[PDB]
């Protein structure tokens, strides 16, 4: 179970103080995560992970008091959704119905496709030998000369 | 019909002039297309093209004399296979033989896992407000610097 | 596995009223849906419920003592035979054979083309600004009046 | 060649009585096109129209003083944009270029989510024993009463 | 423009002996025409069909004062309705609307599923050398013995 | 992943009755299936297989010690490959490598259109009201008075 979440709404969880505390952004997602994702997302590859690793993070995102758990992969049509269910269903069989479960309407995709260009403080890619973190803001700032 | 190119074979027609002006790259992806891409990539988006489009692409890379073709998606199991069955097919159909067809196996999602660190060179992606095409090579050092 | 049912046969189940305490419709279409349902048919979406929810899919019609459990799609040669596959295999993993498993040949789409103009009380949509159940036969009524 | 309109922006053109006028809807649906439709738009099935009635069609739009043809399927991602394709190629091979051409970002899956349940004046659906036209506006206020 | 016919409507025709001779089957299947194919149907495979082809056979049938022409193709959903479109295109320059142009829907497929066991009488096969017609009521006949 | 298996190595193993049973043939097409087939080939209708499908025969391949499974559909571009990647991805997960993996180039349509007569004996067909299994050649000496 699961209900969406559309582009505009993530971004106002993330851009509050509170609010973010009480979120966790869970990238579906596999190979194409290197794509760009949001910070701070845990990765929770649908096609790999496992019935216990699911209850592991619904034990752990319960404890760390969430109360919004956003699944997102890059369409959100197939891996968000499945892993959305799964994380649904482990948070039941332990008896937990929080952090609720939403998925981002049309995903990293259509995420990127509205905010890429204007809100480059929310994506992130990693660069480089060490696979080091860097928003695409101070990506920008860098290239800027 | 086509056959199967690996990434060390490409980077091989990539690194070389003569090969270079030869050769062309046709990335078949869709709204995944801007994960990452090679540098004057044809995008012929197999979800969305129509056979008179696969025969113009033949016609215009039979006159600019290039003598391969290579046909890339994110893993190409389906859609650069597609893509090169339909431009193989509209060879067939307007009688020309050159460029010969590839498709680049394990896709853009294999090249990147393969270079994406020894070769950033030739690894772009856009950025900025305006997203211009960048190289990973001038990424990493614009943030060195 | 599973075996056909054509749409005059499922008429002929929902119509008695023994046949159709003993009959469950799974409906496994996705975004294209809402197009028009049957009443209480039950949503397995195939491009996103995941092993657990089918066999809890399972024990439920199981538990009521479903006989015949009916799944369509749009066309019924897609998701509705991927859904029937994963229930049979579902209820063969818990040891379950009822209920047994349909496919409705031709999915809602031929349903809706023999029936729809006959036999609207069998037809429901949403409708409205809190987009509300209602058969076409409530329609044509209310329309008329 | 075709670029992307959002819902709300043919929301605008269709409010607009000049807009309207200008303005054509192609809708390149098939056996899924009575899901729900926009009223007047033109049906051009993708999967079985072909060279000539895209060449009928760019010049009955040219002679009717169009300036906009806006394409969508269902989610728009294959038939929407292959029709506007077609129908590209077939105006560059008549000579035209008015109108201009447009796929409707997310097809009607998408218009319907946004407005279905605030602009019900847009949304056509077929009802009876006749299959007749009626607006969901129209259907709203017979089911008062 | 074109209608659809049902297989038993086709059957209907293809059993009236007055009927038969108004009405002309169009197969447009190309390599899988030998599945099985109506006696005296008359192929013209989309896939291959030329302008002048359709032009010289609605020339041919409205001479032969056919009234009906039924196009299938194996599903009926892509080849049959385009040669349909094709054919009355062509009447339409020529100046013909003889004869009335009908799709078998299901097509082949479907005319086999419902008729292939009851009226064998109505497929054909070629069957050996070069290839001799027979139809399976015959075949069936040669077999018994 | 996979190799292509032309129709005359097929013929072979096919002739073969110790390579017989070294060897699977995995027929992939779905309502064009009964067109013809290889007698004993198995159906895996790409078109609605399941992940566990592919699992549960490899997992059979491998007891019955086959060390072929060649893949085919109509034409063995579109539905043929991806049974045989959705076959090796099976392999992998579950750690076999036997049977090695092959597409028959050109499928069906080749394989008939190179051997349907000098080879009527690898040629099935169902027939008449039991839709019985039965070779081409027998068929054809049924014929012989």
């Amino acid at each position: 179970n699961y209900t969406y979440i559309k582009p505009e709404e993530l971004v106002e969880l993330l851009d509050n103080p509170d609010s973010l505390v009480k979120a966790a952004v869970i990238d579906c997602r596999d190979s194409d995560r290197d794509c760009g994702f949001i910070v701070n997302s845990i990765n929770m590859p649908t096609i790999s992970c496992t019935e216990e690793m699911y209850e592991k993070l619904a034990k752990t995102l319960f404890e760390e008091k969430k109360e919004l758990a956003v699944f997102h992969c890059a369409q959100s049509l197939v891996r968000a959704p499945k892993g959305a269910n799964r994380f649904a269903l482990a948070q039941k069989k332990l008896g937990y119905v929080l952090p609720a479960v939403y998925v981002l309407r049309g995903g990293w995709e259509a995420f990127y496709h509205m905010y890429g260009d204007v809100r480059p403080d929310l994506m992130y890619v990693k660069l480089g030998p060490e696979q080091k973190l860097i928003s695409e803001e101070d990506l920008n700032s860098a290239v800027d000369h």
